[PDB]
Parts: structure tokens; C-alpha cells; sequence
């Protein structure tokens, strides 16, 4: 019930073949620059060998939000259903940039969401219990439907010590469910402002970048991926929030919402800040 024309029962294995009225529903899900992928750290190439795309200048994302040129996601809201999407007022200053096809472009964070219980990307063949995707869109694109996107992927490994931001989100949500001001399935539920640098970015800026796609249909190949290789931490107790919210919203929802890894094909993956 959460997604419309597809689900995660086969982790997307079925997506490229779905047809309706003898017409293929998601032709781009069969492309050759699909995401997610495995990140083999011993095979990462040097950034200068990547044609057409530079490292991201994190700018305001990597400056304490309390600072003048630090970004704070404001008027933040979370959807109480699978993926727990968080939306907020569009940042307009200190935007991160990426030089693409020779042009430096600014990127605007538009939402962030989660892939819970199994990560979409793997690092050296290993999955993480949680992967956060901060989705950014190039500023003023020609058409929003075909806009260049940049996504930041952040992993969380199981640990005996949970993450601070996840704790706050869990506390806020569990509190609103408890006092009746929010119900599972509600969308755009208010939550506290978020300090990108202190609450979301991991402890090291090391990341793997490559050319990829959306990991949900239509799988459009318009994403510059930045997968940070140092994980944050999460406890099984914090992971319970995702099940409660996901099944509380739709009894038929898939609690493990990861698309399977895809063929790298002729792409290389590059290492940044190593
Ligand atoms: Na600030
Ligand atoms: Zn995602």
C-alpha cells in the first residue's frame, strides 16, 4: 500500500519486467547505470580520472548549522510510513556545488529518507541495517522532471550505542503517537529543526562517488551518488521505530525496503577525501 505500482517483495528483481497493457511500465529500470551497487573500496579510482563530474563541495552541509554558513533544515516534517521521508523548507544559502559537464552547479536538498533493515548499497559486500538518502536537486533546472540530482548516502552499523538524531526522532514520534497528536500513516508531521553537519553527516568525509540512478521506479539515470564509507551507529531498539511506523501505516507494507544491487557495467567508482 505505501508505493503505488511496485513493492519490495523481490527487492526490485521484478521491476524491469512489469508490464500493463502489453506496455513496459518501467523501461529505465533496465538501464546500464543503475543504483544501488556494491562499493569495493580496493577498486576505487582517483577523482581526477572521473570524466564529467567533480567532487562535491559540501559547503553549508558540512558547517555546524549554528554557524552563519552552516545549514539547518527548518520547518522539518516526517511522513509516518515506510521510508520515513523528512521534508523541510528549501535551503537557499551556502548550497553544496558539483561541477558537471564543465559547469559548476548548486544543489538544493529537497528531502531525506531511509532504507531500513537492509541497506541498498553494500561496502565490500556487507549490508548495514540502515541507509539514509539526502536527495538534492540542481538549482533552477531546465525541467524539474529531468533535473540533475545529487544524493548523499549515509550508513548506520549496529552498535551498543545508538545515534543521537535517531534517538531524538524516535522520542519525538513515540511521544506524538502517545499523546494522540499524530497517528501512523500521517504525513508531514512536525519535528524539530535539524543541524545537517552535527546530526546527519558522519564523522569522516570519506566517500565513494559514481554515476547512477534513482533506486525506486522509474529508476531514472540522473543521480550523482556520494556514498560515505564511515558509518553512524544504531541499536536494535532504535530500529524498532521503523517497523512500528511502517506496519502501523500499512499492514501490507514491506518493512525491508531496499532495491537489490545492480551491475556496475562499464562504470568505475571514485574515492573522495581519502
Ligand atoms: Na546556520
Ligand atoms: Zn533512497
Amino acid at each position: 500500500n505505501p508505493n503505488d505500482g511496485y513493492d519490495y517483495m523481490q527487492h526490485g528483481f521484478d521491476w524491469p519486467g512489469l508490464q500493463e497493457g502489453g506496455t513496459t511500465k518501467y523501461p529505465a529500470c533496465s538501464g546500464s547505470n543503475q543504483s544501488p551497487i556494491d562499493i569495493n573500496t580496493n577498486q576505487l579510482m582517483e577523482p581526477s580520472s572521473r570524466s564529467g563530474t567533480s567532487a562535491v563541495s559540501l559547503n553549508g552541509l558540512n558547517v555546524d548549522g549554528a554557524q552563519a554558513d552552516g545549514i539547518t533544515l527548518t520547518n522539518a516534517k516526517v511522513d509516518l510510513e515506510q521510508g520515513m521521508k523528512v521534508t523541510f523548507d528549501q535551503p537557499a544559502a551556502n548550497l553544496p556545488t558539483i561541477e558537471i559537464g564543465g559547469t559548476t552547479k548548486s544543489f538544493v536538498p529537497i528531502q531525506f529518507h531511509f532504507h531500513h533493515f537492509l541497506s541498498e548499497h553494500t561496502i565490500n559486500g556487507i549490508h548495514y541495517p540502515l541507509e539514509l538518502h539526502i536527495v538534492m536537486q540542481e538549482q533552477d533546472p531546465a525541467d524539474v522532471a529531468t533535473a540533475q540530482l545529487a544524493v548523499i548516502g549515509i550508513m548506520y552499523k549496529y552498535s551498543e550505542n545508538g545515534d543521537a538524531f535517531l534517538n531524538s526522532l524516535q522520542t519525538q514520534i513515540e511521544g506524538k503517537i502517545g499523546d494522540g497528536t499524530a497517528s501512523y500513516g500521517d504525513t508531514g508531521v512536525s519535528i524539530d529543526n535539524i543541524n545537517v553537519k552535527t546530526q546527519l553527516l558522519p564523522s569522516s568525509l570519506k566517500y565513494a562517488g559514481y554515476d547512477g540512478s534513482l533506486t525506486t521506479p522509474g529508476c531514472d539515470e540522473r543521480v550523482k551518488w556520494h556514498v560515505f564509507t564511515t558509518p553512524r551507529e544504531v541499536t536494535r531498539e532504535q530500529m524498532k521505530l521503523f517497523v512500528d511506523v511502517t506496519m502501523g501505516a500499512h499492514a501490507g507494507a514491506d518493512v525491508v525496503n531496499n532495491r537489490m544491487i545492480q551491475d556496475l557495467g562499464d562504470r568505475e567508482v571514485y574515492k573522495y577525501n581519502y
